[PDB]
């Protein structure tokens, strides 16, 4: 069938949305944007299941039950619509196919980014495409569809019953934080106070570039802050400083225009590798930063799916998120299916033959696993059918739609912990580069509340807040 939803405006959205609101019985108790949650899911048999159970792919099936029971009915609606119209759907895809060079960096070494960890100017590419993508196709029309640019709150209020256990979590994650923290003497001279290497450094001229155009300058600087720490790059402000009073006490012993052209070009080159470092810094952290809706729109059009053959793909991920039906039955299902596209999805999957942290996977590369992000956003309501959406489907990042209001009890918070005992009861959790709960946690942490926020440019540290 068609695209129901048909609306090439905010306007023409909300004149759908209106009726369907109203038909489908959409309730804002216990989440931000309206959803079909009446009641908070009790997950605790699921505890129950796993704590009996003996072979890791039954545990493995359990906990996507869990999810599943979770999410199924706390899905943002409004938001989901708006992501899947027929004039996002057609603009969304097409975006891609003008905008080839702002995505040239990851977009073109896709089948590279599916073995190796990323460069930091693969990532800052990702992330500015993602945002000129929201600008481009106007997504943003509200605060659970809006980037978000403040800081980490400091606090942080959970109920008395689960104050303990997010606690518990937050002390795992700082422990996994340190785990991952803990041409190139140029850099470290430049650091030390010797300005003087900037008249002569090693590899030639100043201005000199390598991979990626960048300056050799900026890679060595962004090398000494990955190494010897963040701070050191403002030890390489105060020897800028010094270099430039030194010129300015010496300018007689300098050719006429050079000097000022020294120093100006060493500014900006400092500029570069703060911005530089600063991605690396993060990523090193929190590991990969996906922006749902844009890299699942990215995984669409690489595909290859079209605005007639997009309510297939919207149905598929509604249907597997009514059980658990990821994993190797969505890929025998995507083998399987007579649609084009299937099989062009599939070969879009990172290898598990990953050449280091799971965590550092560029966020543009697409694994069975992240098929949730495109579930998240195209299979909550199945656009071929919208009142459909009454059924459910769950998919994870749904959860950050549950209201934190302390009013409500948090109840995003309450979902995490019950998420996390299961995951708990079933494994050893060290073991993993990943946990789900912990993931959620955190995005709960730096302020999100919807899974259509952008939170990149978020500043702060979220493992060292307080659990009120």
């Amino acid at each position: 069938m068609e695209n129901q939803i048909k609306a090439n405006t905010k306007k023409e959205y909300d004149e759908w949305f209106k009726p369907y609101a109203e038909k489908t019985h959409l309730k804002s108790v216990l989440t931000n944007s309206a959803s079909f949650c009446d009641a908070l899911p009790d997950l605790s048999i699921f505890e129950v299941k796993m704590g009996l159970a003996t072979d890791d792919r039954e545990k493995d099936s359990i906990y996507a039950c869990a999810m599943v029971e979770a999410t199924k009915f706390c899905a943002p609606i409004y938001e989901c619509g708006w992501a899947c119209c027929t004039g996002m759907v057609e603009n969304g895809l097409k975006w891609f196919d003008k905008n080839k060079d702002v995505i040239k960096l990851w977009d073109g070494k896709y089948s590279d980014l599916m073995k190796n960890v990323p460069e930091p100017e693969q990532l800052v590419a990702y992330q500015r495409a993602a945002q000129k993508w929201r600008q481009d196709n106007k997504f943003e029309i509200n605060q659970y569809t809006r980037s978000l640019t403040h800081s980490v709150q400091a606090d942080y209020k959970v109920p008395g019953e689960y104050a303990v256990e997010v606690k518990e979590m937050l002390s795992d994650m700082v422990r996994r934080r340190n785990i991952l923290l803990n041409h190139v003497n140029w850099g470290r001279e430049l650091a030390a106070g010797k300005f003087q290497v900037v008249f002569n450094p090693p590899w030639g001229d100043i201005n000199k570039t390598g991979r990626s155009g960048i300056p050799l300058a900026v890679t060595s600087m962004v090398k000494v802050a990955e190494l010897d720490g963040h701070k050191r790059l403002e030890d390489i402000r105060k020897t800028l400083l010094d270099l430039k009073k030194w010129i300015e006490d010496n300018k007689d012993e300098l050719e006429d225009g050079k000097g000022d052209e020294l120093v100006k070009t060493l500014t900006k080159q400092l500029a570069d590798a703060i911005e530089l470092a600063k991605k690396s810094s993060a990523l090193r952290a929190q590991g990969a930063q996906i922006d749902s809706i844009f890299s699942s729109y990215y995984w669409a059009w690489k595909a290859g799916i079209t605005p007639v053959t997009f309510p297939t793909l919207s149905q598929f991920l509604f249907e597997m998120g009514q059980g658990p039906r990821g994993g190797k039955k969505m890929i025998k299902a995507l083998t399987n299916t007579p649609l084009k596209w299937g099989k062009k999805i599939i070969s879009l999957f990172a290898e598990d033959d990953f050449n280091g942290n799971k965590l550092y996977m560029h966020p543009g590369v697409l694994t069975a696993g992240r098929m949730s992000e495109m579930g998240a956003c195209f299979g909550v309501v199945p656009v071929s059918n919208p009142e459909d959406a009454v059924l459910g489907s769950g998919h994870s990042k749904s959860l950050l739609n549950y209201k934190i209001d302390t009013n409500a009890g948090n109840p995003c918070a309450k979902e995490i912990v019950q998420l996390f005992r299961i995951q708990k009861a079933g494994f050893d959790l060290d073991s993993m580069d990943i946990v789900a709960s912990e993931h959620l946690l955190h995005q709960s942490l730096v302020g999100k509340r919807c899974h259509f926020q952008n939170a990149y440019k978020v500043k702060g540290n979220a493992t060292n807040v307080e659990i009120v």
